[PDB]
């Protein structure tokens, strides 16, 4: 999978960013099998106010996780994975879970190529 | 919902983001009833010249708005509020329809997390 | 379509940029017989050090091609033009194809909007 992280400029220091993608990595390892290597952590950060909640502007906490899967798991499981991903984020960056937004798409397999194969 | 916007850096003023921010938001809320704190704009400055027309370098006009949904609307629902947000943002950004594109991804809402809930 | 492409801050030249914006736009022109006037690509450039790979901190090299396309393509086109994505860029890039990823996400045409129309 690839899971794409949008931060705040300066929230995640490298040490919390290498302790976010282990947490993701992990968790999405644990819960569905898929080999460490398979999944990609992309953080993605931008000034601090580029993020508005009900059109108001937030300051650096927010953190959404938009992980790009393959179609065929259940919904119980992706569920299971989605608030796995909440709990141990929010430990690793030691944020807030209200903070913390995950959403999953998903592909068939046969559109979704890592490491060039 | 959450509405990736990607922009061109300075190419929106703080008070254009938020200008930007509220007539997503608005627009939103006003066709499909979710409430205004469930609407996160997130803005992806990059740059000028890093966004390409047919394999053609483009100035800092472009506006392309990512939004993920929940499934289950309509299809006509759907197009009035691409076209809603297209109208709104181009007033709100002073800039022309045609610089503006609008894409929308569905998931289910099971794999949807706002403010880690 | 829009593919969105993510690089590290850097690696490609200008010169680079347009070579990689041809490859893919070429490409989806070639197999899909969209117009290249149709085909955005636009560029998510971050500092090296936000990619993580099996929880590993990458250099700049990796690319991560997440391309949004209309629903209704063959799973054996896509499969096809993932691959040309692949090559082509990796020659355009200079770049080893096993630092390119692709994925393919898809959306029903009535709520993708190009050019405000």
């Amino acid at each position: 999978p690839v899971y794409m992280v949008y931060v705040s400029q300066d929230r995640l220091t490298p040490s919390a960013k290498h302790a976010v993608a282990k947490a993701i990595t992990d968790a999405h390892r644990g819960l569905t099998g898929t080999q460490h290597f398979l999944a990609q952590v992309n953080f993605q950060e931008q000034p601090a106010g580029n993020v508005f909640l009900g059109g108001v502007q937030q300051g650096g906490d927010t953190i959404f996780v938009h992980g790009l899967h393959r179609e065929g798991r259940s919904a119980d499981l992706k569920g299971q994975l989605a608030q796995r991903i909440v709990d141990d984020v929010s430990v690793a960056a030691e944020i807030d879970r209200k903070h913390i937004w995950v959403y999953f798409g998903e592909m068939p397999a046969q559109q979704m190529v890592e490491y060039g194969r």
